[PDB]
């Protein structure tokens, strides 16, 4: 019930228009090296699929999971790639967003 904004930055996340690289588990079948670097993957529809089900005891790690898929993305794409520039984009907006509502 205090995740209600929990939602509201999800809703706007999934239909954010720089949210194409991470609505669906990174496939490390096509992504070389993505396995071996990056040891806890997080996405927005695992983020979905939790909140839904009602594993978030608090806003607290909604955000931890939130963060990680950006510490995911940073970590394993290059600042100036593609994934990384929508990354940064999602991470600033989520910064935002949180910012504006705690
Ligand atoms: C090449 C580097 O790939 C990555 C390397 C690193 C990372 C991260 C998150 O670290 C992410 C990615 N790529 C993605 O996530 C990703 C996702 C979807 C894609 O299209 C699927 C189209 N499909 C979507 C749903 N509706 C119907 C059509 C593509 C793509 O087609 O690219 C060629 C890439
Ligand atoms: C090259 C690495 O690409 C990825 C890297 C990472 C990830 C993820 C999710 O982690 C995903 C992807 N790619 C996909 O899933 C994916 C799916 C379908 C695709 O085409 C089918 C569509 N079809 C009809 C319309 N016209 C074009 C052809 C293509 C593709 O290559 O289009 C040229 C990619």
């Amino acid at each position: 019930s205090d995740l209600t904004f929990c939602e509201i930055i999800l809703m706007e996340m999934e239909s954010h228009d720089a949210a194409w690289p991470f609505l669906e588990p990174v496939n490390p079948r096509l992504v070389s090296g993505y396995r071996r670097i990056i040891k806890n993957p997080m996405d927005f529809s695992t983020m979905r699929e939790r909140l839904l089900r009602g594993g978030y005891t608090s806003s607290e790690e909604f955000a931890a999971d939130a963060l990680l898929v950006f510490d995911n993305c940073q970590t394993f794409n290059e600042d100036d790639s593609e994934v990384g520039k929508a990354g940064h984009i999602m991470r600033r907006f989520f910064e935002s967003r949180w910012e504006e509502f705690y």
